């Protein structure tokens, strides 16, 4: 407890930890109801104790500004540290200070708009076998599970755009490519392993000297013989291998080959469930407001007649797309929370901050704060009109991140998901079933998914 | 065995190290004799491993003053991470970076010649109790222990100079304020301990978490009451610790409580087995060379006439008295190596240095050097005469280190060995006995002190 009067010596409010422990135990109800209440109770900034880490929570669009933008190479760079990851290490998303910086600046050209472009035609490949999948199961009236379905898809999209294999995962479920890939789930932080970590963070680098790691040790050694199988068969005789290994082809020393494998691996692990878990988020809301959806389904006749394929121009094109898209991601930001560590003591917007702190950003307590979003509990994609837009703080709605650091994937998600949106709804309509969770309860866990899976109809509209 | 292909892979010598344990077995014979042979197997530069932690001896004076000046605050900065250490964290020897750079600067007006030359009446008061101590085992002809009657001194000189505790600790050698204080003794990172922490260096941070430091915990609990009652006895009603309290009295925020009590027991540890030790071997040397003693004890004799008492100007005229102490200090450099921790990839003197590599500088193994010192094993102190001192490598002779981080107290240490030697030699002189092990054999564990102890007769002059 020795790390538990931090707070209550700045003069900063929040939950009186337990010894050991800290807050932990306030994460019964989740990440998300814990923030909203702390955020209820304290007012704009408070702290709390993942054992004996201290977090500063800041609700301030200035203050979060400093820390994601200005301060962001001086000050707050790096993310909490994370272990055990063995290899991994090297993932961009993991590395810390200049090598960060150098990972970041290897990378940032692979997802220029440029390249996106350029993918536009492998990822729309994929939403007409999205559709004929979804079709024999809507000529066969039964409720489609939109997780499976759109994960299929997901799937799809990242064999194809991060090393050019071209699998029908729905169909071949079981080829030892999609084996590996779909065992990259996202980390639940209140899980019993990661809840032990945090009380026992002594214990990562036992866990690192085993070669334990969080990422399971068949699934990277599976890829990474993959990959040094690929880069010997391209070498020699568009995608994100490619990209970077054109890019290792010579500031900053070329990627290495682990280095590269590493990125890979973060492509598939950062884009697989997080794309299936949105566009079940966007597919729950048009069902339950189909107002919603048959305004959406009429510009995309409208910019596309005759069911004619999306391409990257009219993608961006469609406003109310975005608008859907945009206000989707307000109600689930599956992030939940941004985190910054304070590399050094500083007083930013009148206010210290002691080295080591993990400054943390609610963005979940922040899309539903009524302060800055009237009625935040409700579907309403109008927020985000060319009219309001202007009226939202970039610094309260950030479902990428904000600054130096924020999503790089941000603009391929975004293309990646409309581009599934917009063949799926030029062929097909869903409405909810009787097992439909309506309304749908959040997992009291550590990620942002659905309590129960959402089960929709889908009907073919030819 | 992961972090033991890095040597090989830059193509740099050494011996090959087993699997956990890297090269720690062949410290069986010591630091020094380890140093010695892979200097003369391997050559200018070699390389090992301390467990999984890699280690890069350095032997080029150009490379060696890149490492501890040059490029000292950009790359060089930090020393082996030390543990566990507890609040000792803060302690000037083991801080990091911008905190050691801060401490550094708010200790250096303490450690300046014109604060010791105000310390020197306190010190050479202690060279009177030292003589009449010296006398009563002179009078009764028995062999003196000269880490017991030294040792003595050393616990005196510190007591004073650091809080104005005033003690004769050889007839109080019982008194609590030196019960607590000789428990000080320099760490043997040889002993059963600090060798599994080279193997188990994950276990440090268990170690932390369960309060255990290598200071022992009665001794510091100790200090920080007994300065608090010093502090708040002084405040409000000349030694170390009243110009830290003058510091603290104030850019870097003034020297916290809880720093200063950290910098006091480091002053403590750092100067009271080593003043001790050396004022051993310099008078091991002066019995076993009697033509040193006598020309020593002639030039004291023409500068303090009478037995005149030593001054700080007189201390500084003596040249010979110099000679002796820098030459004792070449045949035994106590801290037998130098050690940085090279925090970024970089290229110094035309080899390549990775990241988290701990550069080595054999300073005992460089002291006995053939290709730098005529009959190096041999106790020549003309070596530093007036004439060749000029054709001395200040980078190859570095008894204090050197470079911002070089030892802050070698004046103080310098001045607190000779004002003993003058008054201990104006009044005795030293002959071996029978029991003197001759020639000297060192320790073969980690710290550098005679197997046996040093024993000599005394005779009055008087
Ligand atoms: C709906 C989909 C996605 C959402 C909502 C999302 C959101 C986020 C958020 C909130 C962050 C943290 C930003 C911060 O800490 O300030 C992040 C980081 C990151 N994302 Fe995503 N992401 C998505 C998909 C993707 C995809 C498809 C990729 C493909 C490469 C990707 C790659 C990354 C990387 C590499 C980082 C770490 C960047 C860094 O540390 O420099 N993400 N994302
Ligand atoms: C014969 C006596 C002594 C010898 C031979 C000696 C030698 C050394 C050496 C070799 C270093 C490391 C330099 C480096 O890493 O480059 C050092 C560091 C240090 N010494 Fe001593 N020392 C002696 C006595 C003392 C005394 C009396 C003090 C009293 C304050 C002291 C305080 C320190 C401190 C604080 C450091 C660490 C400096 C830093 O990290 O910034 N030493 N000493
Ligand atoms: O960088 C990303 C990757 C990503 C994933 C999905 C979509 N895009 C990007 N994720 C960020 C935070 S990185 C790290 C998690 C991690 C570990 C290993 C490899 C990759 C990522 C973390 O949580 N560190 C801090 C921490 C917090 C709590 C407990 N321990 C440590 C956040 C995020 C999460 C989900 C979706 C989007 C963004
Ligand atoms: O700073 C000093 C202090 C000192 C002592 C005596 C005289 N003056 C100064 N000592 C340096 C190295 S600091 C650290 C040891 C330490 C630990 C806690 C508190 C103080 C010091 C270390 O060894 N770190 C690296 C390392 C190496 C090996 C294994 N683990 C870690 C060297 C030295 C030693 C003896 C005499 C002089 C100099």
């Amino acid at each position: 407890t020795h790390s538990h009067g931090l707070f209550k010596k700045l003069g900063i409010p929040g939950p009186t930890p337990l010894p050991f422990l800290g807050n932990i135990l306030s994460y019964h109800k989740g990440f998300c109801m814990f923030d909203m209440e702390c955020h209820k109770k304290y007012g704009k900034v408070w702290g709390f104790y993942d054992g004996q880490q201290p977090v500063l929570a800041i609700t301030d669009p200035d203050m979060i500004k400093t820390v994601l933008v200005k301060e962001c190479y001086s000050v707050f760079t790096n993310r909490r540290p994370f272990g055990p990851v063995g290899f991994m290490k090297s993932a961009i998303s993991i590395a810390e200070d200049e090598e960060w910086k150098r990972l970041r600046s290897l990378l940032s050209p692979t997802f220029t708009s440029g390249k996106l472009k350029e993918m536009v035609p492998i990822i729309a490949q994929y939403g007409d076998v999205l559709v004929r999948n979804l079709r024999r199961e809507a000529e066969t009236g039964k409720p489609v599970t939109l997780k499976d379905v759109f994960g299929a898809y997901s799937m799809d999209v990242i064999t194809s755009t991060s090393f050019g294999v071209n699998i029908d995962s729905l169909n071949n479920p079981q080829d030892p490519f999609v084996e590996n890939t779909k065992k990259l789930l996202r980390f639940d932080f209140l899980d019993p392993f990661f809840l032990s970590i945090t009380v026992f963070p002594f214990l990562i680098p036992i866990l690192e000297v085993l070669n334990i790691c969080v990422f399971p040790r068949e699934v990277t050694n599976f890829l990474r013989k993959s990959v040094k199988r690929m880069k010997e068969s391209r070498l020699e005789d568009v995608d994100f291998l490619q990209l970077m290994i054109d890019s290792q082809n010579s500031s900053h020393k070329a990627l290495s080959d682990l280095e590269l494998v590493a990125q890979s691996i973060i492509f598939i692990f950062a884009g697989y469930e997080t794309t299936s878990s949105v566009l079940s988020f966007i597919m729950y809301e048009l069902a339950t407001h189909p107002d919603v959806q048959q305004k959406l389904q009429e510009e995309i006749d409208a910019v596309l007649p005759n069911k004619a394929p999306p391409t990257y121009d009219t993608v961006l094109q469609m406003e109310y797309l975005d608008m859907v898209v945009n206000e989707t991601l307000r109600l689930f930001p599956i992030a939940m929370r941004l985190e910054r560590v304070c590399k050094k003591d500083v007083e930013i917007n009148g206010m210290f901050i002691p080295k080591g702190v993990v400054v943390m950003i609610p963005s979940y307590a922040l899309h539903r704060d009524p302060k800055y979003w009237t009625e935040p509990e409700k579907f309403l994609p109008e927020r985000f009109s060319k009219k309001n837009k202007d009226n939202i703080d970039p610094y309260i709605y950030t479902p990428f991140g904000s600054g130096p650091r924020n999503c790089i994937g941000m603009r391929f998600a975004l293309m990646n998901m409309k581009l599934a949106l917009i063949r799926v709804l030029q062929n097909f309509s869903f409405k909810p079933c009787k097992e439909t969770q309506i309304p749908l309860k959040l997992s009291l866990g550590g990620l942002l998914q659905p309590e129960k899976p959402v089960v929709l109809k889908v009907e073919s509209r030819d």
